[PDB]
């Protein structure tokens, strides 16, 4: 604890020009943090640092904790109940869940009953590992029955399977927005009460006081947070 | 026997997340009228071990490369899909069909899709000489979609992908300038399975929708 | 399957005088089922079958499901995940999770905000194995910020507790009945969103047709049912 | 050393159901003022090892019978309570001091209560010759006092919970007319944290509220 602070504080820390830096920032993110993170950070970053690069990786990918000591992984966003000493965090909001299907879908209604919420089929998505992995369990354990048409590991196809088909999902908000227009989407509030999922941003406390660290952090604080 | 209208049974199909986006929209709306009681549910290639899971019957169908799956398995083709590369349709100076040199110049989004044929991408790009300036590297092609749209990154994609996402996003595409291979992506099964009914009838769906032989 | 189908229904089945019968029933329920159900269950028997023996355990004891078969346990009430082929159910309720603390508390609000939910102190309860032990990891998932002043393993002090002290409880509101008048407290709406917990009685396929079982079932589908 | 109002340190108490809905109350009351910071958590003597757990600190301390707790642990009574009976007030014909013949003529709510000194009693009754009519048999403490207020049960309970009964659930209680034992209800601690300045003041709380010795 304090041999390592007082030596983190007392070697000279390496400058950040955001206009000049060439460095790259990795970041660690599930997929659906991928979706809503990168679009807007991405289109910040072009105006603000354009030399910068940034790579991202999935939590579970190698050893989280200890490549964030070590500077391999810089910043981590999610849930990430696993990152507790050494990591300071901050969190930038709250998901809720909601009910997604085609805006023309010929029986859905807006805002949805819980009775047609179990009438209807639906597609589910495991996510394991992760916040949006506990959904299909708080629904069993609340006694919603679900006719199960569909289940998918990950995000990524649903867009496209509710454009085609009358299946409805449960999906945190932010993934609704992301997919409402392109995919010719509705939403509806959830008839079940589902509990909300913090997202926070990790970082380890070596890097509290790095400048390059600090400005990345502060713009995902500036766009992301609404707090 | 096995009867599609009436069956309740539940098939286990191994795919990718391109795999995924690109089979199972026209499945599930094929299957709405053709087996209203069934259950699909998929998983990633790597997900589990495949070879034993596909054996016992955990997974009945393969849809990938997979150069793996050799003795036990039978296979069928369904299609090539090239590499294309793809951008925001107003942006500001990227061109179809693209060159290399304007290829080089612009910004690029990469995949690494780590254990996919996919994978091999940014190796062959390397080794041909292609000069690539990566300012964002993802592990998977969620995100793609959306970040074109948002950005003036260009992205190096299976066309197929592609195919799922440029009216959604608002994109286009150019054939590829590099000298990539094509993916063959075929449909697996295990011998064990090879006339199992219901297997049958799902490999043949499958053949169906996808298979661009004729 | 088929052979034991048309095994339990060729044998004769032991008939059924509530006013005469003298069997015990073995039922297994939770703490909380049993301070909810046992007060009116006993109070009904009083009057319908006055000299039958009710016994209760708890899930957790013996083996469940085998004991379940062979006629050792009757019947069984909760959540219960793990009783599916072999078992009917059928659902009495849903738990929807509210807010207590005692009537005279200086700062307590009722509707609680969440705000002051999480500046307030609170005694928890870790309920293992049952659905209202995941409420703390759906509080922590939600980032929902608690000064843990007590956790207790189950239910029983926390009246008592919510008496002589500040402290607040998340807590199934039918605890919160049971509790309300006796140790002087009173309830909030909970101010995060809670999934509510659905409870069931369950019974194995044997005694489907068992007059006895059939009978007993049927007072607890009377009493508790809200459907 | 150890500072009450300052420390922010987390005890960890075993304890049975009557342990816990008897000293808990009390006890945060006490450490309201007294130390607001701490954090307690308790735990039943059976849930994990206790002898082992308190050994390497996880428990600081237990409260109870437990006569397991021999070499490596010192122990302090804290009390003795006795079994008595307990019914509504206003029950049709039960009365106080209640009679053994009116005690095995009524119905009655047994509590198993499994590997605690409570768990005697149902044994000792037997053996003295004294039949009951078991209406209802449950393993732990919690329902007994709503049960006790809706029925004409009758209950024999340690002294302690009925304490904390009486007036919340409208009971009464009776001098038990069998000849039941006394239950020795102890604060135990490991060797090791004896001079433990944490554990000592933890300790003299307990005794200071709970020990009835003066």
């Amino acid at each position: 604890y304090a041999l390592n602070t007082l030596q983190t504080a007392l070697t000279t820390r390496d400058s950040f020009d955001p206009f000049a830096s060439t460095r790259t920032f990795n970041l660690a993110m599930t997929d659906i943090g991928e979706m809503y993170f990168m679009p807007p950070l991405m289109e910040a970053l072009a105006q603000r640092a354009p030399h910068i690069q940034i790579s991202t990786l999935r939590p579970n990918a190698g050893n989280l904790s200890e490549d964030m000591e070590s500077g391999a992984v810089d910043l981590a966003l999610g849930l990430l109940p696993e990152l507790q000493t050494g990591f300071f965090q901050r969190r930038l909001f709250r998901h809720r869940y909601v009910c997604m299907f085609r805006k023309d879908h010929p029986s859905a209604k807006s805002p949805m009953s819980l009775k047609q919420f179990s009438e209807l089929e639906h597609v589910g998505v495991v996510a394991l590992n992760t916040g949006h992995g506990e959904v299909d369990g708080l629904l069993e354990r609340a006694g919603i029955k679900r006719r199960m048409r569909l289940v998918v590991p990950h995000f990524i196809a649903i867009g496209p399977i509710l454009h085609s088909t009358d299946l409805i999902a449960t999906v945190p908000e932010r993934f609704a927005v992301r997919c409402e227009v392109p995919f010719g989407l509705t939403t509806s509030p959830h008839p079940a009460k589902l509990p909300d999922i913090a997202i926070n941003l990790f970082w380890h406390a070596k890097y509290n006081r790095d400048p390059g660290n600090m400005w990345l952090r502060q713009l995902f604080v500036e766009l992301f947070s609404e707090a």
